[PDB]
DNA sequence: ACGGTAAGCAGTCCGCGG
DNA sequence: GCGGACTGCTTAC
């Protein structure tokens, strides 16, 4: 096994590094690192080193890191470039590890913890930590154990020991239903006072110190709470022992009337799961409680308990510890599914950065390009300052809102990284500029070729074709990796189901799994000898091809993530390599590209069909276009169309054998027109959509920009046995529209696309009649609640207050007094409802925290003055009206043909 | 501090008004 | 008094 780093930090002139060594042991070393930076120099005095612009550079070596920083400061105050890596950690890692780091994650301590704090007044603020910590569960990946510390005596009660035996037992008999596979894994530890508990915990931490610290909301609550709790009782020095180097920073807080803040524990790497999830789920949640994320991710229910949680330790201690145990486990279950931690680790070791820097695409990419440039003795630019000037982006086809019966979309492959490569965009490849004509003029091939010699973008930028550019080179390196490991992940399943069918063959002679690598596709040398194997080494030949299928997935996905994260880096002013003109160059080119192929598609289908200037491209957004395929269908007619599968075949055959070639011909001209280095605009078909054959369904409708629905039968050649609704943007896609309403509109949209107007009407008629029976939560609205405390004027609202904040502050005024009632948290979400006329509240609406049931004390009331008539019209009818107006349908008989006008 | 474009909504504004 | 414009905040592609 080879060496790799665990964590790294700069403290003064020292780098403090934790690492795994030659033999698998973790260690700490302090290195009084001597860094290098670079300055320009005469031609003559040329070295081995050059900047990316190809300019000769003198290497300066510094006694310490402070001296380096003092030099950058001196060079600034002069006005000369100070080149090289100014994050000396990235330089430390780059020097210490010149090679593909290969981590073994079983050697990395990843801690998973949660704490409980009984608090009879407010939510317990972690910056004051004024209430005792009465339970901690701490799971340790090296040990594979849940370490439970349980306070038995506290100001808020004395309670007997938790029992594991009772905890393992079922729901229906006073048991907790702590799952069977972890029960044998819990190390229970009771305490008669809080100082003893905290002291033992600090000791534990000393000997089992996390490299990677995770959990749920652990960064904004748990870590600062224990830190501050310990600090408040023991002193700063004691609480510093949470850091393996006894250094912490307490970062400048956000105050208005509360008081809250984040602690940095040097030498630990904190990935809060709530943050890994908000980064890597790409699905927006109505609430962000662990409670609500589990029922979503894992399909495990409520975490039941009679009575409020502040009386939970007192009333039911046994379930209290158990729930804190299940809390830790539930993260661990999500990470088994999601593999977010391993993703982060895989990213961070590829880039050679602190694992916690995966939350930054700028730092990840900075590091990747730095390593790549170093290994060729090149020198990175001084990261300069730039004014946050807004450039223009992807303009969007404004669609005629309407029904659209037959639709097939096509998609540009990784548009933006493809553009950088094709045009060869990079700081140092800028060649000059040209007279730019209006964009329509390029899109239309009217303006003259921008250049015979350089590679151009319609914003005016020219680039060298003869170089090939720091940035394009780097993306290309990653694309080819993303295709390398795709042959080692989709080949790790070729090794699985081929050992999965050899499992028929059992055992009669002792064996051990064969020594040939999984990063290759097997042949015939071991073909009849994976058969004559035993059925115990067949189980071990399934540990490994499954552990490349995951690593090959996790690594490649990390490349896909790397590829799409770049543009964001490139357009961001803090990026070493940003350049406004290049960014604009990228977008402006995309926009051209997308409208170019628009005109190319419309030109083509008009010649094929025998027709002049009729629109086929009904919409376009950034990388896709959506073509109306009605006239393609109607050029054969419903007939000799056997069944639904028959016309979809037709459209699949048509796009692949005819359209796609013309698109290709179209983009090649565009390449020649702009004289790009390389043609990389690869547009092939995405979705095929329409109504079931022989039906009254409408297949699709657009409402406006970014708001549409399609009945899809095929996605990239994967034909569905049942049609999939591709709704993009409508209320059923929104986190703020109620659930029961999210359902109804989906069923409405389904009925429109697949069945009659008759069936839409039958359903609308019924959802109305059954509305009052619905669950008050399933029919409540949702919004983020930002700046509550701006419109908050003596309990009431002042000038310009939103609806959602109105609700927040008629709540604040209803619960004024009752402490065991949740107070809306600013930045978090709120569930909203409307109240009617002479209500006992004061204003029109009421909003309470999302995820939750409203305090018992007003829940019964709010189920009397609830405005369902306004709530039905607001959340259901208004949006339905939108769809049907667009689709040219009615949801109700008797509807007038006039209106939809103005007279 | 670690990309633009655009929706739909509820509040208010603005100019034009017996 | 009137209704379209513009603002402010969400949350979408
Ligand atoms: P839509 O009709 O699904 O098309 C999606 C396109 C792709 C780029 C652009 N987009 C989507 C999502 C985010 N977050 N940012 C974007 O620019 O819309
Ligand atoms: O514009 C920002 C937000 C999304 O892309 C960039 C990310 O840069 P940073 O490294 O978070
Ligand atoms: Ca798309
Ligand atoms: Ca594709």
């Amino acid at each position: 096994m080879k060496e790799f780093y665990l964590t790294v930090e700069q403290i003064g002139d020292s780098i403090f590094e934790r690492y795994i060594d030659s033999n698998g042991r973790e260690r700490t070393r302090e290195v009084e690192y001597k860094p290098s930076l670079f300055a320009h120099c005469p031609e003559s005095q040329a070295t081995k080193y050059f900047d990316i612009y190809g300019k000769p550079c003198t290497r300066k070596l510094f006694a310490n890191m402070r001296d380096a920083s003092q030099w950058i400061k001196r060079m600034e105050d002069i006005g000369l470039e100070a080149l090289g890596m100014d994050d000396f950690k990235l330089a430390y890692l780059s020097d210490t590890y010149n090679y593909e780091i290969k981590y073994d994650h079983t050697k990395i301590r990843v801690a998973n913890f949660d704490i409980e704090v009984t608090s009879p007044d407010g939510f317990p603020e972690p910056s004051q930590a004024k209430h005792p910590i009465d339970a901690i569960t701490h799971y340790d990946s090296i040990d594979d154990r849940f370490y439970v510390f349980d306070l038995l005596n506290s100001p808020y009660g004395n309670v007997e020991e938790w029992s594991i035996e009772i905890a393992a037992k079922l729901q229906e008999q006073g048991g907790d239903e702590v799952p069977s596979e972890i029960i044998d894994k819990i190390i229970y530890m009771p305490f008669d006072n809080e100082k003893e508990l905290l002291m033992e915990y600090l000791n534990f931490w000393q000997q089992k110190t996390p490299v990677i610290l995770t959990g749920w909301n652990v960064e904004s609550f748990a870590i600062p709470y224990v830190y501050n709790r310990i600090k408040n009782i023991f002193g700063e020095s004691t609480a510093k022992r949470l850091s393996p180097h006894r250094k912490t920073r307490v970062k400048v807080i956000e105050n208005m009337y509360g008081s809250r803040e984040i602690i940095t524990l040097f030498g630990i790497s904190v990935l809060d799961y709530i943050d890994l999830y908000k980064k890597f789920s790409f699905t927006n949640q109505p609430s962000y409680s662990l409670d609500y994320i589990s029922e979503f991710e894992l399909n495990v229910g409520k975490l039941k308990y009679d009575g409020p949680i502040s009386k939970l330790r007192e009333s039911n201690h046994q379930r209290y510890i158990s729930y804190n145990i299940i809390a830790v486990y539930r993260v661990l279950q999500i990470d088994a599914k999601r593999q977010f931690i391993n993703l982060s680790l895989d990213m961070g070791y590829y880039a050679k950065i602190q694992i916690q820097s995966v939350f930054s695409p700028i730092k990840t990419w900075d590091a990747i390009i730095f390593n790549s440039l170093k290994e060729q003795n090149k020198v990175i630019p001084q990261g300069r300052s730039h004014p946050v000037q807004p450039y223009p982006g992807a303009f969007v086809k404004e669609p005629i809102p309407n029904r659209y019966k037959y639709v097939m979309s096509f998609d540009l492959t990784s548009l933006y990284p493809s553009i950088i490569r094709q045009v060869n965009i990079s700081p140092e490849t800028i060649a000059g500029t040209f007279k730019v004509a209006p964009l329509h003029d390029y899109i239309n091939a009217v303006a003259e070729r921008p250049s015979d010699v350089y590679s151009c973008s319609p914003n005016g930028m020219m680039y060298y074709k003869d170089r090939d550019g720091v940035v394009p080179t780097e993306i290309t390196k990653v694309f080819n990796q993303r295709k390398e490991h795709k042959g080692y992940m989709l080949a790790a399943q070729r090794n699985g189901e081929i050992i999965k069918e050899a499992l028929h063959n059992p055992n009669l002679s002792v064996d051990e799994p064969l020594d040939v690598d999984y990063r290759f596709d097997f042949s015939d040398e071991i073909k009849e000898k994976i058969k004559k194997l035993s059925a115990k080494s067949l189980n071990e030949m399934l540990f490994r091809a499954q552990r490349t299928e995951v690593a090959g997935m996790t690594a490649q996905i990390n490349r896909k993530l790397l590829i799409n994260s770049l543009y964001g880096a490139l357009g961001n002013v803090w990026f070493r390599y940003y350049d406004l003109r290049n960014a604009t160059a990228i977008t402006t080119f995309g926009q051209m590209a997308l409208q170019w192929i628009e005109r190319k598609v419309n030109e083509y289908l008009n010649e094929v069909c025998g027709t002049e200037g009729e629109a086929f491209v009904l919409y376009g957004d950034t990388d896709s276009i959506y073509v109306s395929a009605d006239k393609i269908i109607d050029k054969v007619g419903e007939s000799k169309f056997r069944d639904t599968n028959h016309w979809v075949d037709f459209l699949d055959k048509f796009a692949r054998e005819r359209m796609e070639p013309a698109i290709d011909r179209g983009f090649r001209e565009m390449c020649e027109y702009m004289n790009n280095k390389q043609h990389l605009m690869f547009m092939d078909r995405e979705a095929i959509a329409g109504p079931p054959l022989g039906s009254k369904g409408i297949g699709g409708f657009w409402t406006g920009k970014k708001r549409y629905a399609l009945n899809v039968w095929d996605m990239e050649g994967t034909r569905y046995a049942e049609p999939k609704l591709k709704i993009m943007g409508l209320e059923t896609q929104k986190s703020s529209t109620p659930k029961a309403v999210q359902k109804a509109l989906k069923e409405c949209i389904r009925r429109m696309l697949q069945e009659g107007e008759e069936s839409l009407q039958e359903y609308f008629k019924e959802f109305e009649k059954e509305f009052r029976q619905l669950n008050y939560i399933s029919i409540a609205s949702v919004s983020s609640a930002n700046n509550i405390a701006k419109y908050d004027v003596g309990g009431f609202p002042g000038p310009k207050c939103p609806f959602h904040i109105r609700g927040i502050l008629t709540y604040n005024r209803a619960i004024k007094g009752n402490i065991d009632a949740p107070q809306v948290v600013e930045g978090e979400k709120v569930y909203v409802l409307p109240l009617r006329e002479g209500n006992p509240f004061g204003d029109k609406c009421i909003a309470w925290p999302s995820g939750t049931e409203i305090t018992d004390l007003i829940k019964d009331d709010v189920l009397h003055w609830m405005d369902y008539t306004v709530l039905l019209e607001k959340t259901f009818i208004k949006p339905l009206e939108g769809f049907t107006s667009a689709a040219k349908l009615d949801y109700e008989k008797k509807a007038s043909l006039f209106d939809m006008f103005d007279f």
